[PDB]
RNA sequence: UGGGGGGGCCGGGCCACCCCUCCCACGGCGCGACCGCUGGGGCGGACUGUCCAGUGCGCCCCGGGCGGGUCGCGCCGUCG
């Protein structure tokens, strides 16, 4: 069977419906404000 | 006092006067359109924080602000 048909045959491109998998890199305001909110919290439970 | 010294002879254009009016260049002022950046709302969602709060992202809405580049227009100035 091989050796009677060699030539390939690819498989037909699917439609897309774009779901993003994995996790965005996360923003540098996002992270300044993650930093200043700890430091917040940290403040706060010291006070109690 | 024949010699010596002068005025000249007929048309055209231009700049000077006084006014109108083009195109172009340069500067200023103002108006308008096309572009960049920035504060609010809505939609969707992703995330963060040892109180329920907060932060980007994609679309739309934006009233807009700022600024310079292109084009159009009006006005002012040039022994242009």
């Amino acid at each position: 069977a091989i050796r009677e048909n060699p030539v390939y045959e690819k498989k037909p491109k699917r439609e897309v419906k774009k779901k993003r998998w994995n996790r965005p890199k996360m923003s540098l305001a996002q992270k300044k404000d993650r930093v200043a909110q700890k430091k917040a919290s940290f403040l706060r439970a010291q006070e109690r």
